Formats: structure tokens, C-alpha cells, sequence
């Protein structure tokens, strides 16, 4: 077959959660498995599946919620950002409306204001993504 | 040894070439491999390596080249994008001064003015990605 082997691929979203014309802030999730801690929603890009729609695949299993995806934001690939393998992600901004329901890899799920969200109990490279976020740097 | 996968991970990069404050176009690549054709110069993401710097050494390595990254432009997932296996690629816009000069005569390099681009002639959905490009859809 083909013998080449590159990092894995992963996708996460930050959710921004709106009420109406009110917005709420992200939706952040409670690691269930291994790299256990506080994180944004996400999951590994299957072999024949768009970025798109394993992003938004995966925010259904995760959160419940159906997320429209309105930007991409980065690419992050730091050797180091995730414990299990070189797992490079695709970072995209996406809005919902609707009540987050905890499932699969998430164990709980809940929204944070933006300026109260706890950026030192954020595993992975989330920190990192976050304060490129809300700094606007992308 | 964490039993999952995901497409392959490869980046390619849009090089503005530039003489002085003269743009002269984009650096092209013709590929006597199969896929037989013109298409962006890139390559396959090694494991423990960013893709910023998969991106740079492969612009050294194709086009001979020391292009600076300037915007993370899309990403392209589309299952039949690549022939050889579901490859997803991180494209970039960047920039370069100087000459190109292949690193192997199966990569002939060639600079084409934004206007006179073959589109026919193009592989993998290079196509796609050169018209978002021209379009600014990114």
C-alpha cells in the first residue's frame, strides 16, 4: 500500500453559545478519558471525512449541539500539544443555539463566559488556542 | 500503539514571487510522477514536525526557495482530492525574492503569471485552491 506516515488529524471548535441574540459565551468540556481536564470539544478526523464534517460530527456526539461553523481559525501542531500521539488539529470558531448535553469522550459539558473561563486547568495546547481566540490572534 | 486513524496530513503553500516591489506571479510545480501535471509546490507532514516547518522545507526542497509564511489560507479535506489516499492538506500564502530551482528534475519549476495559470492542467483539486485563492474566498 502506501507507505507514509504523517502526525494524526483532530479537529476542535470553539462554540460560541447563543440564547437568541444572546450570546453566552464557549462551550468547554470535562475530559472523560486520558488526557483528563478541562478542554474544548473535539475528535479525530476519520479516513474518507471532510474536516467539516467530522467538526461538526463530533460537536453532536460531545455537546448535543448542532454547530454552524463560521471560521477556521489554526492549525495547531506543536509536537508536544497532545499526550496520546502527534495529533495535529484543525481549529475552527462555530455558533449554536440550544442546552449543551455531556456525551462520548465528555463526561461534562458547560459554557463559560469568556472572561471567566479557568485558562490554567485547560489541558492539551487549549490555553494556547483560547488566549489566540480572545485575543483575536488569526 | 494507540490503534487509530486518520487521513494523512500534508500542507502545500501559494508563493507569491517577488523581483524587488515587482510581483512576478506563483511558483508552480510540473510533476512527471503520477499525478502527471502542474500543481502548488508541497508535501506530507512528517510525524514530530510542525506544519509551518513541513511547509518551509518542502519550499526549499521543490522550489529551492526561502518563502515566509503569511496566512494560514484553508484547509481541503474533499475525500477524492488525492488519488493516492484521503491526504488532507494545510494550504499557506506566502512570499519569496529570488530565483526557483528544482531539487529534482521529476519537479520542474515554473512561475506563472496569476492570469496565465493552465487551470486545465492542474492536479489533485489544486484547481479549487488556485481559484479560492485568486477569489479571495479564504
Amino acid at each position: 500500500g502506501f507507505n507514509v506516515k504523517t502526525p494524526l488529524l483532530a479537529t476542535d471548535v470553539i462554540i460560541r453559545l447563543w440564547d437568541g441574540e444572546n450570546f453566552k459565551g464557549i462551550v468547554l468540556i470535562e475530559r472523560k478519558y486520558p488526557p483528563v481536564g478541562l478542554a474544548l470539544p473535539g475528535g479525530f478526523v476519520e479516513v474518507g471525512e471532510r474536516v467539516e464534517e467530522a467538526a461538526a460530527r463530533e460537536m453532536r456526539e460531545e455537546t448535543g449541539l448542532e454547530v454552524r461553523l463560521h471560521k477556521l481559525m489554526g492549525v495547531y501542531s506543536d509536537p508536544e500539544r497532545d499526550p496520546r500521539a502527534h495529533v495535529v488539529s484543525v481549529v475552527w470558531i462555530g455558533d449554536a443555539q440550544g442546552e449543551p448535553k455531556a456525551g462520548s469522550d465528555a463526561k461534562k459539558v458547560k459554557v463559560y463566559r469568556l472572561e471567566e473561563i479557568p485558562l490554567d486547568k485547560l489541558v492539551f495546547d487549549h490555553k494556547k488556542i483560547i488566549l489566540d481566540f480572545l485575543k483575536g490572534n488569526y
